[PDB]
DNA sequence: AGACCCGGACG
DNA sequence: CGTCCGGGTCTA
């Protein structure tokens, strides 16, 4: 899940939990719990708190409780659902928050990569994992100037640059490849090689792509669904991601796939330079 | 780049 | 049944 997927989950999850009070927290894979590292303290502190809000920062969900914020990262496969305490759990359910009304917030994660950190609200933004995060791409804090400043300082690939959460928040493998295609820039280009015009174009396409994907409920390419289990539709608007061997939608040249920055990387060798 | 982790898709 | 694949990304 990237920004659009996490944002769609945020919007669809909030009404199902807002105003509910935690009665128990049950943990079946303690490694997911990162702070307090003692899962017993993590569970104990949340009991009796009420969910007041749910925000997103980058790819993180921020559950606003009473004293605390719970910072949750889904990583590759994490997901939330709300269901009755009376029903058996689904496979791969690793954390459950039980509410006083008999419903439960269930966290499922087949690969177990997800993380949870709880801090006092006023502390969460200055501690890991939120502390190092770059600007929200849909905010004024993300500008061509901000992008140029990081690009000029490094010979790392432009793909690696956009995947760096400290540069800009919320971009992952799908939206980096898509933004680079739309901007006409090869993903293996050294970041420092980008012209002023290319930086401007890249910023414009990054903002447009993310916004469009939010509007379309995210990209369901393998396993992502919203809180109601509904697939996104942005996958129908992809130019390159997962389209290797298929014709480019713009020029008909077969899309190629390589490895860049240790990641599967999709591009059109004609449209991108 | 490796680790954390698992199951699907493909030969 | 084995091999490679994956919307993330921390540390090594
Ligand atoms: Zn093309």
């Amino acid at each position: 899940p990237q920004l659009p997927e996490v944002e769609t989950i945020r919007r669809t999850l909030l009404p199902l939990i807002v105003g509910k009070t935690i009665e128990d927290v049950r943990i079946f894979w303690p490694n997911i719990i990162r702070h307090p590292r003692d899962s017993e303290a993590f569970a104990a502190r949340m009991i009796g708190q009420t969910v007041r809000g749910l925000e997103r920062r980058g790819k993180f969900l921020k559950f606003l409780l009473d004293r605390d914020a719970l910072i949750s990262h889904l990583r590759m496969e994490g997901r939330y659902a709300v269901a009755s305490a009376l029903e058996p759990l689904e496979p791969h359910t690793h954390v459950v928050f039980c509410f006083t009304d008999g419903s439960e917030l269930r966290y499922r994660d087949v690969r177990k990569f997800g993380t949870m950190h709880v801090y006092a609200k006023e502390e969460a933004d200055r501690r890991p994992p939120l502390a190092e995060l770059g600007p929200e791409p849909l905010s004024p804090a993300f500008s061509p100037a901000v992008l140029a400043e990081r690009a000029v300082k490094t010979k790392r690939s432009v793909k690696a640059l956009l995947l760096d959460c400290t540069v800009v928040a919320g971009f992952g493998n799908i939206y980096v490849d898509e933004s680079l295609f739309r901007a006409g820039i090869l993903p293996g280009r050294p970041a420092a090689s980008l012209s002023s015009k290319e930086i401007e174009r890249l910023h414009e396409e990054m903002v447009a792509t993310i916004g469009e994907a939010v509007m379309k409920g995210g990209s369901t390419v393998r396993t992502y669904v919203n809180t109601q289990g509904e697939a996104g539709t942005f996958q129908h608007h992809l130019y390159v991601y997962g389209r290797q061997g298929n014709p480019c939608k713009r020029c008909g040249t077969p899309i190629e796939k390589t490895v860049v920055a240790g990641r599967g990387t999709h591009y059109c060798p004609r449209c991108q330079r």
